[PDB]
């Protein structure tokens, strides 16, 4: 732990924890390719369990980066194409509004206004079909972006259909195991519950509740060590020996759409590096419950740009996560907390640390 990394991390994160009243936090800095770990506070306030390097956190929407990469791996295997119509993998989706909606539109929130949340009433495979059949798009496909679990969640479910595997089994076999992410889970096994932090919402200890397409949109739990390895893998995909996984990571960092200064990948979101912090700090703010934005198609998509700020925020009811990395600098950060605190404060802290080290 070089003193420079020690000092910038502690001097940034300690006040953040105090100001946001975060119960526990884990941070990883990847510097010239090597990981350094930091932990503070409590995974379980009532049982006085500390945050360790083995503590599991709910990633929330950072799970969408795993879904994006798994989808990219299915593309690279030749099992799906992003230009495929949605109905090719779900022929029972016969309602006419689905003509022209491709897997690309699902993966990038551009199908025409799919809603942020799958309704709680939707549980079964037949409930899900009925929900997507009755959905009425506000817009033509490929014209506006509206961030949505029901969009990328359906992409993940359809992307694994030609493989025959369940989504969880495909994610394990094709992403977690090859990358040695051995403490990363869609469902936390009983053997690992001692390490599963509680989330904290309004002072109450909480875990994410089951929901339709939860595994695909917000369902991953992981340790700070496994998340650092995730960042290392996305920083240098060519060091990965599995060929389709290498390509799938590269596809998830391709630029498909532009809105303002932001480019939409598969799960990942990107900006040109160097970034103005206020373009990301205000650009990811989740004070807005619904933000509809016109998109410009990038025709054809730009392959993964090493001179990028690649990032993703994530939340559940009781957790708040952030990942950002800069491929050209071999630099990255992971911030895992068991409180859902404001996104601008995450990005500001991450920028203060990475800017100091670049
Ligand atoms: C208060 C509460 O209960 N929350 C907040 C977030 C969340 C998720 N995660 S999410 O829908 O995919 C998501 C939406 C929007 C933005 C982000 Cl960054 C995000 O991860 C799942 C279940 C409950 C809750």
């Amino acid at each position: 732990a070089p003193q420079q990394i020690n000092d910038i991390v502690h001097r940034t994160i300690t006040p953040l924890i105090e100001q946001q009243k975060i119960p526990g936090m884990a941070v990883a800095v990847i510097y010239q390719g090597k990981p350094y770990y930091f932990t503070w506070g409590y995974a379980d306030i009532a049982k006085k369990q500390p945050v360790t390097q083995q503590t599991l956190f709910e990633l929330g929407s950072v799970s969408k980066t795993f879904t994006g990469v798994l989808g990219g791996d299915a593309i690279a295997r030749g099992e799906i194409k992003l230009s495929d119509p949605t109905t090719k993998y779900w022929p029972e989706l016969t309602a006419k509004q689905w003509n022209g909606i491709t897997l690309l539109h699902l993966a990038t929130y551009t199908a025409g206004g799919l809603p942020l949340q799958v309704p709680d009433e939707v549980k079964s495979s037949s409930d899900l079909l009925r929900f997507y059949q009755n959905w009425q798009p506000a817009w033509a496909p490929g014209t506006q972006r509206l961030y949505a679990n029901s969009s990328i969640g359906l992409f993940g479910a359809l992307a694994v259909k030609p493989s025959g595997l369940s989504f969880e089994q495909a994610m394990q076999t094709r992403v977690f195991q090859p990358l040695k992410l051995n403490h990363t889970w869609i469902n936390v096994p009983p053997a690992e519950e001692k390490n599963y932090a509680w989330g904290y919402r309004e002072g109450k200890a909480v875990h994410v509740s089951p929901g339709a397409l939860d595994a695909e949109a917000y369902g991953v739990k992981s340790t700070i060590e496994d998340m650092a390895r995730w960042v290392q893998s996305n920083l240098k995909p060519l060091d990965i020996n599995e060929k389709t996984l290498q390509q799938g990571i590269q596809l998830a960092q391709s630029r498909y759409w532009q809105t303002g200064d932001m480019y939409q990948g598969l799960g990942w979101e990107m900006l040109d590096w160097p970034v103005n912090p206020d373009s990301i700090i205000n650009g990811s703010d989740n004070k807005i419950a619904l933000a509809a934005r016109p998109v410009k198609a990038i025709t054809p998509p730009t392959p993964a740009v090493r001179a990028s700020w690649v990032h993703k925020t994530g939340a559940t009811g009781g957790f708040g996560s952030y990942v950002a990395f800069i491929p050209e600098k071999e630099l990255g950060i992971v911030m895992l907390a068991n409180k859902n605190y404001p996104n601008p404060a995450r990005v500001d802290a991450a920028w203060q640390i990475l800017n100091a080290l670049q």
